[PDB]
């Protein structure tokens, strides 16, 4: 997409990374914050489970995307918060 | 400024027993997904308008713009 939207934003990350949620998308075309809830992220550290989503993303982070800041959250850390 | 944590409070404190699995905004623009059990039996039109004005003076100027989809907890699931 040559104008990214919130809306693509969590389409793209649900599409390319199994079993997530993008609970939360905010921003302006060029700078973005995203919540995303998967349990693949148990047992991973922080920097990880931010690559497994910039590589879910593909081709738009690399070109699409200016700029993408993440919360990573298992289910579980999220319900119990 | 206004975001997608305040949208989803004042949505679940206003419509009882509702939840806000999910939301997108720009801090004018925003969507929300809404589940409801109260939904059941009622047309897409009417649940957004429940919404809506569970909302309140939300409406007036805190929340420029506010696109829903409304599901029974159940019809999520699919
Ligand atoms: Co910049
Ligand atoms: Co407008």
């Amino acid at each position: 997409n040559a104008m990214v939207t919130t809306h693509d934003i969590k389409q793209w990350i649900e599409t390319g990374l199994s079993e997530s949620r993008v609970i939360s998308a905010e921003g302006d075309g060029h700078h973005f914050e995203a919540v995303v809830l998967c349990p693949t992220f148990e047992g991973q550290t922080a920097l990880t489970r931010h690559r497994l989503v910039y590589n879910a993303l593909g081709s738009h982070m690399q070109s699409d995307i200016h700029a993408l800041s993440l919360k990573t959250y298992t289910p579980d850390e999220y319900e119990r918060g």
